């Protein structure tokens, strides 16, 4: 049996360690390229709009800008005002200055109080790429082989990596940052696989675990890493130089061989199998993945989980709120969930943590939602609480979602619930300003109610444990 087979190799050896820290580099890539967007716009201390007078008058006072900071209009900075030579104060679209020497994408692009809109859809449009492109990857990942995949989705990272660093204007940047994003969803997702699959079924709680970590030392990374190099072109090329790096190698991290033995070759997946023992369906279809009804449960709640976990959490981030310290704190007080979770495990079911941390968010965001005038200390800590126990929540969800999807089509299934989380990312900010705009706090027990019935429904999982891994139809066992 497939477990035989991969017992007589070692479970764990050299290999698949070096194997495994290449892949968290990978992951730790893209940990980097997520957190991107945040640093890479920083409103600038100033802002002014232009006159042909007052060129002519810079003309002669260009040196010093804060100077004529300091004689053009206060706006009664910018609010993107003009003064035209009790004189007039009109608002403009051209001629803008910035006195910061930090360069930003803001100030490239010229994105102002009127235009802040696109400030927001690079983002926008960087959720709806990883929604295309696990649609897309997973499909793609599912008909040709993985790791082939993986190297031709970095490629294509490292390209729009380079391609949007020197963008001339707009509206190539965001059409290249939207390949950027698809591409990044596609080696990241391929990534988590192809390690879940190499290892065999007792460590992965440890591997998805340590994935997690990798991805929780990029985003610490980030904060440091950006204190040197401030040219905004020197910390694009930064996060997408790795990327090449990874494509560099090809000659280790080979195909994995349950996805191979498949049919489509199973005499090859053997001659891996030696390489690696040195120490000792046409395609995938939706209608396939609904049609069963016990899968098409567990699907419906997966999805659902996906999207109020990644509602909520944008929530109480937005919720929350220095620049480059706050970002350090918030890197390392992740660690410690990941931790609870790492330790748990192979202890308790995999469900209940899930639970635990969904009850406990939804505690959280229903207290900090009363009280409003009281103390600042309290609501800060339970709401920080609630992003400890929903970031304790991704990270559950990850394993459990691997397991429960058949072999014959993992990166499909799991694909479709990360698309469902980034659509989720997209639509949330629009919902927190409609509900706001009503009542305050009334976002956040919405968000709450929603977690403590994903928490509800989570517990009807077939808790994904000691089983391996299910092939092809064999998902169903109940
Ligand atoms: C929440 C984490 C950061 C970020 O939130 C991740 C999440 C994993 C799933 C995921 C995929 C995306 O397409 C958007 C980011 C995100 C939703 C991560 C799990 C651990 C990690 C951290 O612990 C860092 O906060």
């Amino acid at each position: 049996s497939f477990d035989e087979a991969l017992q007589r190799v070692g479970e764990f050896g050299r290999f698949q360690r070096r194997v495994f820290l290449l892949l968290c580099l990978t992951g730790v890539t893209f940990a980097f390229l997520f957190v991107g967007v945040v640093f890479l716009g920083t409103q600038p201390d100033h802002y002014w709009c232009r006159g042909p007078s007052a060129a002519a008058l810079a003309e002669r006072c260009g040196w010093s800008p804060e100077e004529e900071w300091n004689r053009t209009a206060p706006a009664s900075r910018g609010r993107c005002q003009r003064y035209l030579l009790s004189a007039p104060l009109v608002p403009c679209r051209g001629g803008w200055r910035y006195a910061q020497a930090h360069s930003t994408i803001v100030s490239e692009f010229d994105l102002v109080c009127v235009n802040a809109w696109m400030l927001d859809l690079t983002q926008a449009i960087l959720n709806l790429g990883f929604l295309t492109g696990a649609f897309t990857l997973g499909y793609a990942a599912d008909r040709y082989g993985r790791i082939v995949i993986y190297l031709l989705s970095c490629l294509g990272v490292g390209v729009t990596g380079v391609v949007v660093a020197f963008a001339p204007n707009f509206p190539v940047f965001v059409i290249f940052r939207f390949l950027q994003g698809v591409f990044g969803k596609g080696t990241w997702m391929t990534c988590y696989v192809i390690v879940t699959e190499i290892v065999g079924s007792k460590q992965r709680r440890i591997v998805g675990i340590v994935i997690q970590m990798f991805f929780t030392l990029g985003i610490i990374i980030l904060p440091g890493i950006a204190y040197f190099i401030p040219n905004w072109q020197g910390i694009q090329l930064a996060i997408t130089l790795p990327s090449f790096l990874f494509l560099l190698y090809y000659w280790v991290v080979p195909e994995s061989p349950r996805w191979l033995i498949t049919r489509k070759k199973g005499d090859k997946a053997l001659q891996i199998l030696r390489r690696i023992a040195k120490c000792n369906v046409s395609n995938p279809s939706f209608l396939d993945l609904v049609r069963t009804p016990q899968m098409r449960k567990c699907t419906l709640i997966l999805m659902f989980a996906w999207f109020t976990s990644a509602v909520v959490y944008q929530g109480l981030v937005m919720r929350l709120g220095n620049l480059y310290i706050d970002f350090f704190i918030s890197g390392v007080v992740e660690l410690p969930g990941a931790l609870l979770i790492l330790l748990t495990i192979e202890r308790l079911g995999r469900r209940l943590p899930f639970a635990a941390s969904n009850i406990v968010a939804g505690v959280a965001c229903l207290v900090t939602a009363f009280l409003p005038e009281g103390i600042a200390w309290l609501r800060t800590t339970v709401a920080t609480l609630g992003r400890l126990g929903i970031t304790m929540a991704f990270e559950i969800v990850y394993l459990v979602n691997s397991e429960l999807y058949p072999t014959t089509l993992r990166n499909f299934g799991v694909s479709l619930c990360s698309g469902l989380c980034d659509f989720g990312g997209i639509i949330a900010p629009f919902l927190l300003f409609r509900l706001a705009a009503v009542w305050l706090e009334l976002p956040l027990i919405i968000f709450g109610i929603l977690a403590s019935i994903c928490g509800g429904l989570v517990m009807l999982l077939p808790e994904t444990k000691g089983i391996a891994l299910p092939e092809t139809v064999d998902d169903v066992e109940k």
